[PDB]
C-alpha cells in the first residue's frame, strides 16, 4: 500500500497503462468511499515520463472545471512523481462511441457542450492542449446504478503535452496522436490553439462514424496526404444533420487560416444551449 497525502493506492488495480504514464486507482485514506486515479512514473521512460507528469501538475493546478479531470493533489520529488486525481466512473469516449455503434447527434451535442465548456476556460488561460482524442476524455455519471445515460458528463484528461502559448506567439513543438493531429503539426509548422479545435472536430467525426476522418496507410502516408491535399473534405453520413455537417467542415478546415476559430466554435447553433 502506498500513500500520498490523505489518499492511498496500489499496484493491484490497473486503470490504465501507458508508456508515460501508469494510472492506479486509490482512495481517500479516510473517507474510503472518494476514489481517485493515480498517476504514477513509467520507469521504463524515466526521464519524458517525469517530464510529462510534472508538467501535467503546472498546467492542471491551475485548472478547475466540472469537465476537465481534476487535480486534488500530486506529490513531486527528484526521483517520483504522483497525481491524485479524479476518478471518472464511465471509462473514455474511445470506448464508449464504439459500444454504442457511434452515436446520436443529441448525444454528441451533449459532449460537444460540455467539451466546449472546457475549452473556453483553456482559451480564456491561454492553454492548447495538444493531445485531444477520444481516449482522453472520460465519462463520469454522477448518478446511482442504472442511472439514465443524458446523466453523463466528460472531462478533458492528460495534460502533459499542454503548454501556455501568448497570444501573439505560436507553437511548433511536435506531439499529439497523429491521427487526431492537425496538418500544420504533422507537417512541422507552426501552429496556435486552432489546432484542438481540429482535434475536437477529429472527435465529433468519430463519434459520428466510428473512424477518423482521414485514413492513410501510416502517419507518412497521413502527412504526404496533407501536402498533396490542398481542400480536404471528410466522408460524413449523407443523413447527417446540415449544422452538424456544417461544424465538422468548419473545425475540419486544412488551413487554420480558414479553420474556424473559438468564438465561432463557442456560439456554433449546434451547441446551442
Ligand atoms: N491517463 C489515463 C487516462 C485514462 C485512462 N483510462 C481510464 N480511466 C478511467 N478513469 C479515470 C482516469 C483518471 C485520471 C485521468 C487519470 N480518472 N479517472 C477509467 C474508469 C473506468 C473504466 C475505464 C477507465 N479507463 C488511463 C490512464
Amino acid at each position: 500500500t502506498e500513500t500520498v497525502g490523505k489518499f492511498e493506492f496500489s499496484r493491484k488495480d490497473l486503470i490504465g497503462h501507458g508508456a508515460f504514464a501508469v494510472v492506479f486507482k486509490g482512495r481517500h485514506r479516510a473517507a474510503h468511499d472518494l476514489e481517485v486515479a493515480v498517476k504514477c512514473i513509467n520507469k521504463k521512460n524515466l526521464a519524458k515520463s517525469q517530464t510529462l507528469l510534472g508538467k501535467e501538475i503546472k498546467i492542471l493546478k491551475e485548472l478547475k472545471h466540472e469537465n476537465i479531470v481534476a487535480l486534488y493533489d500530486f506529490q513531486e520529488m527528484a526521483n517520483s512523481v504522483y497525481l491524485v486525481m479524479e476518478y471518472c466512473n464511465g471509462g473514455d469516449l474511445a470506448d464508449y462511441l464504439h459500444a454504442m455503434r457511434t452515436l446520436s447527434e443529441d448525444t454528441i451535442r451533449l459532449f460537444l457542450q460540455q467539451i466546449a465548456g472546457a475549452m473556453r476556460l483553456l482559451h480564456s488561460k491561454g492553454i492548447i492542449h495538444r493531445d485531444l482524442k477520444p481516449q482522453n476524455i472520460l465519462l463520469s455519471n454522477p448518478a446511482g446504478r442504472r442511472a439514465n445515460p443524458n446523466s453523463i458528463r466528460v472531462k478533458i484528461a492528460d495534460f502533459g503535452f499542454a503548454r501556455y502559448l501568448q497570444s501573439n506567439m505560436m507553437a511548433a513543438t511536435l506531439c499529439g496522436s497523429p491521427m487526431y493531429m492537425a496538418p500544420e503539426v504533422i507537417m512541422s509548422q507552426h501552429y496556435d490553439g486552432k489546432a484542438d479545435l481540429w482535434s475536437i472536430g477529429t472527435i465529433v467525426y468519430q463519434c459520428l462514424t466510428g473512424k477518423a476522418p482521414f485514413q492513410a496507410s501510416s502517419p507518412q502516408d497521413l502527412r504526404l496526404f496533407y501536402e498533396k491535399n490542398k481542400t480536404l473534405v471528410p466522408t460524413i453520413p449523407r443523413e447527417t444533420s446540415a449544422p452538424l455537417r456544417q461544424l465538422l467542415l468548419a473545425l475540419l478546415q486544412r488551413n487554420h487560416k480558414d479553420r474556424m476559430d473559438f468564438d465561432e466554435f463557442f456560439h456554433h447553433p449546434f451547441l446551442d444551449a
